[PDB]
């Protein structure tokens, strides 16, 4: 059961958070008295979440504004942000390159983009983030999608980014548990939010009804604070129904059975 | 005699029940050919008489498979060497080996690049190029493919692994480039239903395989029973010429059982009416 005590003085990195979902994440985290530092690349936006955050309570906010396609700014971010609060407990990432709804055809450039920033950038930030963590048996949220289980036509390339995150932090997980590194890692499943880029996106081509983007900012977070696998957030109570893929579990178990991992 | 005949292989039964013949004559890539899989692959083609073009970086290795391919009764062989890091290599070999052929029925993406089981912590730089080879590089060569894939109602085969399908550990880079393959080619498949491509996508899942790499990579590490590689090559080219959307291989009776999953299935046929793509079709 989840309290928002358990945010209470921590210190937490949310990445994508001068608008949407890591926005409202960083504004739950300041009404819970956490430390903040905020990254995205609008400089301007991130000191009015900055100063927002002061307002709703933030034991401390600091902004730090670059491109996660520079992997050098996404190290760098990591050991300044750690600085500035002096440790880390919990690494929320969460942004995403700028993409739109269209069939595939020949954007290669696209592609790479979304695997540079929606995946590698993640990995990136991890390695940096992990000492500090290792010292906090800190936290590491993956925010994820529904187009990162199950397949949906126009998001090809954004799907693929976010299958992969699936593959590479759930791979780690395992490795953790036996290497006894104290990081839990959260990946959040989510289905349609009413952020003003995905309404703005979907309208006329997606129906589906979307879900609150302060509720869905909310569940991330106590995910990540009760150290749970997996996150399921969506409008729909068929998509909760269906999403879990309980035979996947099962498989991975009886796989467990064949290691020397010494 | 080809000038006076005419006719099709694929009549009743033949989404079900393959025929070595449905390959007669077909015009096929097979990428990473120069061993394991790959090369098997190319071997089941040259028997049933398919017009082949097998690529690998090693030039020596695939001159031999090509000389081999012939003695089996390949209807033609060729090989073009060069490495899949290099995406202009990628595209100037689909055009290249479409040219050598008139034309293309089957492309068979296979290689990745050479990896170990090893617990991950900081190589940054094998996670990105297992992504530019084993992922990116499959849609540089789908790109350059299509046009003759639609010209002739073909077929992409995409090998995957079951590392693809659920988590392991000791191989993160490698998992997430399978993931990766999924999550785009499953997409595409979508988008192609919907734009009236008639080209099938066929994800491979594979459980291990007794190649010499492989074999070589779990020693001491990994204990499970591994599945012999010439009857996944075949099972591979049968899944390819059925048009199946996936192909599920493992030694074990257990995974065949568990693998599937059927509720993703379900999702995805919910959400197909939670859209209006008339402005895309
Ligand atoms: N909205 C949905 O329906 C939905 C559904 C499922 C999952 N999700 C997941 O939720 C997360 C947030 O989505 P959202 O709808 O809140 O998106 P959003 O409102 O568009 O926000 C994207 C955030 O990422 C930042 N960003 C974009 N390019 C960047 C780059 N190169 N470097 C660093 N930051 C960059 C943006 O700020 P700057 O432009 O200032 O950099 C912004 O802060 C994503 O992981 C997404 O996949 C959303
Ligand atoms: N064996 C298994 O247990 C297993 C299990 C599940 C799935 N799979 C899948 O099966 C497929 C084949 O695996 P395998 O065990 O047969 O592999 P393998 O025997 O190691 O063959 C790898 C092939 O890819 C080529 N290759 C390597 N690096 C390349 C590069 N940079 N550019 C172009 N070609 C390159 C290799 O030749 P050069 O070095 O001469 O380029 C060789 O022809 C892979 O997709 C693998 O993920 C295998
Ligand atoms: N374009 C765009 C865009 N802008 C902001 C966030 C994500 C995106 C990417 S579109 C997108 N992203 C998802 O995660 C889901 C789910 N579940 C869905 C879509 C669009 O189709 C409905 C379901
Ligand atoms: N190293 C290596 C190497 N060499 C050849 C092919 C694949 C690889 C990558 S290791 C690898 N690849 C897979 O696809 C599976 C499955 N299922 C598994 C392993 C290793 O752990 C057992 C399961």
């Amino acid at each position: 059961e989840f309290r928002p005590e358990m945010l209470q003085g921590k210190k937490v990195i949310v990445t994508g958070a001068s608008k949407g979902i890591g926005r409202e994440m960083a504004y739950h985290l300041a009404k819970m008295g956490a430390h903040v530092v905020v990254t995205a690349r609008s400089k301007e936006t991130l000191q009015k979440v900055v100063s927002h955050c002061l307002e709703l309570g933030a034991a401390s906010a600091h902004y730090i504004a670059g491109t996660m396609e520079d992997m050098t700014f996404a190290e760098q971010f990591v050991a300044q942000a750690g600085k500035l609060m002096g440790g880390l407990d919990m690494l929320i990432l969460n942004h995403i390159t700028n993409t739109s709804l269209n069939l595939f055809h020949d954007d290669i450039h696209h592609v790479r983009k979304s695997m540079e920033v929606n995946f590698l950038s993640y990995v990136v930030l991890t390695v940096a983030a992990l000492p500090m963590l290792k010292q906090s048996n800190g936290s590491i949220v993956v925010v994820s999608s529904l187009a990162g289980k199950v397949a949906y036509p126009m998001v090809a390339a954004y799907s693929a980014s976010k299958f992969a995150l699936d593959g590479f932090f759930s791979s780690i997980r395992k490795e953790y548990s036996v290497s006894r590194v104290n990081v839990s890692i959260t990946l959040c499943v989510l289905g349609l939010i009413d952020t003003e880029t995905a309404m703005k996106a979907v309208s006329g081509i997606v129906h589906m009804q979307a879900a609150p983007k302060e509720e869905c900012a909310l569940e991330i977070i106590k995910g990540g604070a009760l150290r749970q696998e997996e996150v399921y957030y969506d409008s729909s109570r068929w998509t909760t129904l269906l999403i879990r893929n309980p035979c996947r579990k099962i498989l991975e178990e009886l796989y467990s059975t064949s290691y020397n991992m010494d």
